[PDB]
């Protein structure tokens, strides 16, 4: 009837439906051989028996406390990162001991990922190096002197990238927007009549101008059969002679696939003029690269990704490896995207088993407690604002010009 | 999850259509005993299958 949370048990109320739903979890938390009740006569046997729930009777009873807590994890408030470009904000960012170099390995050392250290300290999330890679950040142990213990030089790596912004919607501004290397398509210029009496407006001017490209493939394959027959006679005049006959047939089949885009563009006027007058009208086309600067504020957020190889001795994946298998997972900090990278929705989902294909956090509860986990994982997730200005700039884009001209009286 | 509004109900829907063992190993009526269990876009009821019949 109940979701119930394996982390609120207590061995001191307990439906069979509710011990049902979370077996696995029961049966791994009571020795071989125990058997304990549930309730209305309703017991569950430990290891051995298999887990089997059979009617039954006994005075030590599993019992969900009378008013359990929600685990939640709790909401932080904002993170302010002073005013920059995009690389200042993400310099100052991801060299923050205390605020995000420090939550992130504990992260990957509760996970069971190994040596999230660096060598002249014996903490996690002591003596790490920062570097900037290409377009992301790798954050690493320092590798200098000596290590004792088994592949002590192989330090867990953490890589931060695919940054971000959500926009406040008043904030935005851009300057000025500037052209060069133009290059003329195409012009027009006309004149618009007007004889009437009264005022018209039914006119219009049209240029387009479009591009586009095309792909395909073909496969064929066929087959082919022939019978031919050769004799010789003797006819009249013609005297000796070879005649031949031959019959064929043939079959063919074939598979084609493709693919196009096509681009477009296109300027109308549509001017009104005064009666007994006339007025003349231009439309240009150009090719050109841009540029402008912008600034605005937003909210930050990115990609974790931790590399390393998992403990021999414990790990919080779902299949517990013994092999010390090289491991590779990436996490989205910010809004939901998919079930593998969101951190919340597999907390939240503890509770069905069938849901469990990524990590268990089941066992990293038991192994720290509750409240630690819970203000370790508030911690990673809390939420970034700052300040953005920037510069845009794009080749080989389109520029226009639409003008109407002064009337002439006729 | 709910007993007396949807597991009771089907089953004995699948039992008066015809079809065999609505039921577990456990107990002697129909619809009593399920398992139920997550699989995947879909859920999944059956009788509980421990033991010996």
């Amino acid at each position: 009837a109940e979701p119930v949370y394996p982390d609120q048990l207590r061995l001191f109320p307990v439906n069979r439906e509710e011990a049902q739903s979370v077996k696995s979890n029961i049966v791994g938390m009571m020795g071989q051989w125990q058997i304990s009740g549930l309730a209305n006569g309703w017991v569950i046997m430990g290891p051995g028996y298999n887990g089997e729930i059979k009617p039954g009777t006994a005075s030590n009873t599993w019992c969900y406390p009378t008013n359990p807590v929600t685990g939640e994890i709790p909401t932080l408030s904002a993170l302010d990162i002073p005013d920059g470009d995009e690389v200042d904000v993400q310099w100052r960012l991801v060299h923050d001991s205390a605020n995000f170099i420090k939550p992130t390995s504990y992260l990957a050392h509760y996970l069971g990922y190994a040596w999230v250290g660096g060598n002249h300290s014996q903490y996690v999330g002591e003596d790490m190096d920062v570097t900037r890679d290409g377009d992301g950040w790798v954050i690493r142990g320092n590798n200098d002197g000596g290590c004792d213990g088994y592949r002590c030089g192989d330090k867990t790596a953490i890589k931060v990238s695919n940054f971000a912004y959500n926009l406040d919607p008043d904030s935005f501004k851009h300057g000025d927007v500037t052209q060069s290397d133009r290059q003329l398509v195409k012009t027009v210029v006309g004149w618009a009549v007007n004889d009437s009496d009264t005022p018209q407006s039914g006119y219009d001017v049209t240029l387009r101008y479009d591009t586009a490209t095309n792909w395909s493939k073909t496969n064929t394959y066929g087959l082919s059969e022939a019978v031919t027959t050769k004799n010789a006679f003797k006819w009249p005049l013609v005297g000796e002679t070879e005649l031949s006959i031959e019959i064929a047939a043939n079959q063919s089949w074939a598979s084609q696939n493709g693919g196009s885009t096509t681009t477009s563009l296109s300027q109308s006027v549509r001017p009104t003029v005064p009666a007994r007058s006339k007025i003349p009208v231009k439309i240009e086309l150009y090719k050109a690269d841009i540029s402008y600067p912008y600034e605005f504020k937003a909210d930050v957020s990115y990609d974790l990704t931790l590399s390393g190889f998992l403990r021999w001795g414990g790990n919080a994946w779902y299949t517990h490896p013994d092999n010390r298998p090289n491991w590779n997972h990436t996490f989205v900090i910010g809004p939901y995207k998919d079930k593998a990278s969101s951190i919340r929705y597999q907390w939240d989902k503890r509770y069905i088993p069938g849901e469990v294909k990524w990590w268990d956090w089941n066992w990293t509860i038991q192994q720290n407690g509750l409240s630690t986990m819970q203000n370790n994982l508030a911690r990673v997730l809390r939420p970034v604002r700052a300040g953005i200005t920037g510069d845009f700039s794009a080749e080989s884009q389109f520029a226009g010009n639409i003008e109407i001209g002064a009337p002439v009286p006729l």
